[PDB]
Formats: C-alpha cells, sequence, structure tokens
C-alpha cells in the first residue's frame, strides 16, 4: 500500500489547541454505545466502587472527530475508548489500511497507577484456530503510558506490566515496537469469563502526537503467527488507568482508512 496524502488529513503536529464543550458520560456504557452524527462509537468501564470518571467526546466537528477527554480517581481499572466499532464478521483487511492521527495533554508520572496504557485497543474473534486460548484476541497498540513507582513514563512499558513473553520487534511510525503475547487464564472478556490471549505493540519511544499505522501492526502479528482470524470487533483510541488520579485530553483523534493505492475510503470530519 502507498500512505495516503490527502488534504483532509490533519497533521498532528499542528493540534494543539485546547478543545471545548462536549458531551460527558460519567458511567460505564454496558458495551459500544452510539455517538450522535459520527460513525464513532465510544465505551467506559468505570466501576463503582471506584471513584469518579468520565469520557467527554468532543464531538463530530472539531479535533479529527474522534477526540476525546478523560479523568480519573481511584480508578478500579478505568477504560475510555472511543473509534470504530465493526463486530460484523469481517478480518482486519476487510477494513483496509487503517490510520489514526492523534494529540493529546495529559497528566503526569504516576498519576494512574501501577499500570495504564494509551493508544489503540480492540477485540478480533478467530473461530479457526485449533487452541481454543487463540479463539478471541484483546490487542493494544500502546504509544504511551503513565509510567509508575518503578520506571518513568518516558520509558517504554515491558512484561512486567503486560505480563507474557517477547516475540519480537519492529520498526514503524518512528519508532521501534515491542511485540508480546500473554494468555490471560479465565479472565473477564467480551464473551465472558474464559481463557484468551493478548497482543500488545510497545512503542520503545512513548509519544504524544503522531500517526499511528494500524494495519501495520496488525500484519506484523499474524507474520509472527499471532493470528487475528475473521472477526474484528472494534479499534479505538483507549486510556486505561489502573489506580490513581490523572487526566486525558486529546486536541486530536482522527481515524482514517485508505485502499492499497492510497485513496481515502473514510475520514472525520465530513470552503469556495
Amino acid at each position: 500500500n502507498n500512505r495516503p496524502t490527502d488534504e483532509r488529513i490533519i497533521d498532528p503536529s499542528t493540534a494543539n489547541t485546547q478543545l471545548t464543550g462536549g458531551v460527558t458520560y460519567n458511567t460505564t456504557s454496558g458495551g459500544n454505545k452510539p455517538l450522535a452524527g459520527s460513525p464513532y462509537g465510544y465505551e467506559t468501564w468505570i466501576d463503582t466502587g471506584g471513584g469518579v470518571c468520565s469520557l467527554t467526546w468532543y464531538g463530530a466537528d472539531q479535533g479529527g472527530g474522534a477526540a476525546f477527554k478523560a479523568t480519573w480517581t481511584n480508578p478500579h481499572d478505568f477504560l475510555g475508548r472511543l473509534g470504530y466499532f465493526w463486530n460484523e464478521n469481517k478480518p482486519y483487511s476487510h477494513y483496509e489500511n487503517i490510520y489514526c492521527g492523534f494529540n493529546y495533554t495529559r497528566s503526569g508520572r504516576k498519576t494512574a497507577g501501577d499500570y495504564s496504557y494509551i493508544g489503540i485497543y480492540g477485540w478480533s474473534r478467530n473461530p479457526s484456530a485449533s487452541n481454543s486460548n487463540e479463539r478471541l484476541i484483546e490487542y493494544y497498540i500502546v504509544e504511551d503510558w503513565f509510567g509508575n513507582q518503578w520506571q518513568a513514563d518516558t520509558s517504554p512499558m515491558g512484561i512486567n506490566t503486560t505480563g507474557g513473553t517477547v516475540m519480537g520487534s519492529f520498526t514503524v511510525d518512528g519508532s521501534s515496537y515491542q511485540i508480546i503475547k500473554n494468555t490471560r487464564v479465565n479472565q473477564p472478556s467480551i464473551e465472558g469469563d474464559k481463557t484468551f490471549v493478548q497482543y500488545f505493540s510497545i512503542r520503545q519511544s512513548p509519544r504524544k502526537s503522531g500517526t499511528i499505522s494500524i494495519t501495520e501492526h496488525f500484519r506484523k502479528w499474524e507474520r509472527l503467527g499471532m493470528k487475528l482470524g475473521d472477526n474484528m470487533y472494534e479499534c479505538k483510541f483507549l486510556i486505561e488507568a489502573g489506580a490513581g488520579e490523572g487526566f486525558f485530553d486529546a486536541r486530536l483523534i482522527q481515524f482514517y482508512r485508505a485502499d492499497n493505492e492510497g485513496n481515502i475510503l473514510q475520514i472525520t470530519p465530513l470552503h469556495h
């Protein structure tokens, strides 16, 4: 495929202004919820015995259309995410070449507990895998995190946070990424409490703005034998906070998809 060059793609380096207004959600959504006048959906996982969490969608007409803010205090593993919701029995390759331009501010080191994640997230199903562990996949492309008491938020996380096994590395979008596979044994999932696998790409140089060539990660995992199967659930921008008290505030989250010749198939938002 050829890199898209369409003028509607917002240069991430330019998206430096605080967005305003927005619609805020303070409770668990119970899965994907569509957003009004948008191709995207949000999800919130906010445990009631935890403290106050929020996701604020900045709307259809600013910040690339998928931009959001989130806050947490004493979360018990808060996830706020927004982007593509699919879950229509189609493989990731059906959605062609997927990209996400982003630019955010966030709170600093140790404001999100012992573990946290910022980047791209979703699930995929592989009913064809012979090993039942491999039939459901939770995935992360980790651009950034909040560090902890042991490592700076400027150092990449590793297996001490993720669990599991380093499979290898590759370079895309200006950094090396370390690829990790983990098995979650009898744990909560989009299919109920069961055993499933997680795939991670960890960005070795954490960053708060740039473009993610998402499809490249999918191609790389599969190439290493980490198969995603033929039914992708979603592909969303995520902030996950294990604990602490902090914030995430995007000026830009813009998903787009292009064919192999670089023609835009989908972009948000919708002159003389």
